[PDB]
């Protein structure tokens, strides 16, 4: 079997993007950050605390005929940026772009943070890093795709974002009509539960190339590009006028600039993120001051690779036995 699902941009900045997911029978679509950092499928639902739901589309288990209380079972996750969830969980009948996954777990959120309740276009989670990460106790539960995993004809899915744009997840396969050139893979560890892999350096704008390993995780679910200190400091130095604020909370730079590109490197291939793809524009409406996409990851404990430089290639995350991430140029 194959899916394929349509991702779109949650708003003018990319800030997170959703991709609609039947969940139950009759089908109910809510539409789900796919989120490559965490394990969990959990979704706003008619047992979310009413103050905390703010236009999100609800899923109601009790209008499911596929439904089922997976008794005694709760979860509760936090994520890197402080925001939280907590509930109980059902299995029911989940297809993404045609592929349907029978007894999944879905997580029915009881609570969930501010920031979730703000974003109104946010209807829930979905889960896709490796299983032994998701939270429900106490019988931990499998990620969508390490249930469809058996059923694809090749045990991958792909994440092909869009800058300003929509793109597309597919599972089960590759379009190789999705990119440019050939698709290079380096290993995986799974030791901390996440899509983690060593780039072979960076480059700044038109610069030479700096070799040099940098560990971190393909994060769809993370907006920006978390390098380490060093890396982010040789790339703000080349924008007139940047500067780390620490009332912002990272690196500003002038919105008059134009910035450079960032190259990263997977092997010996390279992915290079267009200057504009690391603008994210006025830090409040009307601000000069431009918020940076490349940002330090230094007191998160580990660098992200998320959607700054993901979108700017096309990406296999291959689950085979020995599991690998694939980049390719688009
Ligand atoms: C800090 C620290 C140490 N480590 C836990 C950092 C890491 N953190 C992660 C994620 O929690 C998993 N992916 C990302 C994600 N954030 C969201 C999200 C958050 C709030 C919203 F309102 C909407 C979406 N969704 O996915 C971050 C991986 S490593
Ligand atoms: C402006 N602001 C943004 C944000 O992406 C929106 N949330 C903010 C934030 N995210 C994190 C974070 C994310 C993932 C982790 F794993 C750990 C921390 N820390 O602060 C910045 C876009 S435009």
């Amino acid at each position: 079997s194959t899916g394929s699902a349509t991702t779109t941009p949650i708003d003018s900045l990319d800030d997170a993007y959703i991709t609609p997911v039947q969940i139950g029978t009759p089908a109910q679509t809510l539409n789900l950050d796919f989120d490559t950092g965490s394990s969990d499928l959990w979704v706003f639902s008619s047992e979310t605390t009413a103050s905390e739901v703010d236009g999100q589309t609800i899923y109601t288990p009790s209008k499911s005929t596929t439904a089922k209380l997976l008794s005694g079972a709760t979860w509760s996750i936090s994520y890197g940026d402080g925001s939280s969830s907590s509930g109980d969980v059902y299995t029911d009948t989940v297809s993404v772009g045609g592929l349907t996954v029978t007894g999944q777990a879905v997580e029915s959120a009881k609570k969930v943070s501010s920031s979730f309740t703000e974003d109104s276009t946010i209807d829930g989670l979905l889960g896709l890093a490796f299983s032994t990460l998701n939270t429900v106790s106490p019988t931990q539960q499998k990620t969508f795709f390490d249930n469809a995993k058996a059923s694809l004809d090749s045990p991958v899915f792909t994440a092909d974002l869009g800058y300003h744009a929509p793109g597309t997840y597919n599972f089960g396969f590759i379009d190789t009509t999705a990119y440019t050139g050939s698709i290079t893979y380096t290993a995986v560890s799974t030791k901390q539960g996440f899509w983690e892999w060593t780039s072979t350096g960076y480059a700044v704008g038109s610069g030479t190339f700096k070799s040099t390993s940098i560990d971190g995780i393909a994060d769809t679910g993370t907006t920006l590009l978390y390098l380490p200190a060093t890396v982010v400091s040789a790339y703000w130095a080349q924008v007139s006028g940047a500067k780390s604020s620490s009332s912002v909370g990272g690196y500003v730079f002038p919105c008059s600039a134009t910035l450079p590109s960032f190259t990263f490197g997977v092997g010996s291939a390279r992915i290079v993120i267009p200057g504009d793809y690391i603008d994210f524009g006025p830090i409040s409406t009307g601000s000069s001051s431009c918020f940076g996409g490349i940002q330090s990851s230094a007191g998160i404990g580990i660098n992200i690779f998320g959607d700054v430089a993901l979108k700017a290639a096309f990406v296999v995350f291959n689950g085979a036995t020995t599991p690998t991430l694939g980049f390719a140029s688009k």
